[PDB]
């Protein structure tokens, strides 16, 4: 409609895929190469469905801050014969606030979803699901399963990985540009 649902769309249209695992499936973002992030809780294996075709996983690390917290971000190599788009300069550098977001989902249950969630604070702490998590982005939206994955972005900027929500608010995973040096 805008945009802000412009760039989440181009994001959408040539960095996402669909990813199955026993846990579910998920939108799942490619940052670059064969180099994706999906929330930790999909439980990422030896094999992941990517668009209904079986993938062999090449390497995967569920990443933790140097307090040895949980982060929810696991990055995945995959076997695929297909390289993404580069994104990484649209990842921010630092922890951050941000105006007006948009949440997008791209699965069997939720095709071509586009959500304007607006303010999102910086949060910091939070209990997900029992894990104490850091780095979490808050948007007062009320999210449901079925979003886990979804891209938050920025006019510019793809800041986040949708993780939760408690009915009122949903929370995403801080993306940075340092866990994609290489
Ligand atoms: O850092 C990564 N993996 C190492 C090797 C073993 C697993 N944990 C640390 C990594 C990087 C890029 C994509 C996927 C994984």
């Amino acid at each position: 409609m805008g945009p802000g649902f412009d760039f989440a769309q181009a994001i959408m249209k040539k960095n996402t895929v669909i990813a199955r695992t026993e846990k579910g499936e998920f939108t799942m973002l490619g940052v670059y190469d064969r180099v994706a992030v999906i929330p930790t809780h999909a439980s990422v294996g030896e094999i992941i469905y990517i668009n209904d075709v079986e993938t062999r996983v090449l390497d995967a690390c569920a990443l933790r801050d140097l307090t040895d917290t949980n982060l929810e971000i696991t990055i995945v190599k995959l076997d695929r014969n297909q390289k993404f788009r580069d994104i990484r300069h649209f990842l921010p550098r630092c922890e951050d606030d941000y105006n007006d977001a948009v949440l997008s989902v791209h699965t069997s249950k939720f095709p071509n979803m586009y959500i304007p969630v607006g303010q999102v604070t910086n949060y910091g702490f939070l209990n997900l699901g029992g894990t104490p998590t850091h780095r979490i982005l808050m948007y007062n939206f009320p999210t449901r399963a079925g979003q886990c994955g979804g891209v938050v972005t920025t006019t510019g900027k793809v800041i986040g990985i949708h993780v939760g929500g408690n009915g009122a608010q949903g929370f995403a995973a801080m993306l940075l540009h340092s866990y994609f040096t290489d």
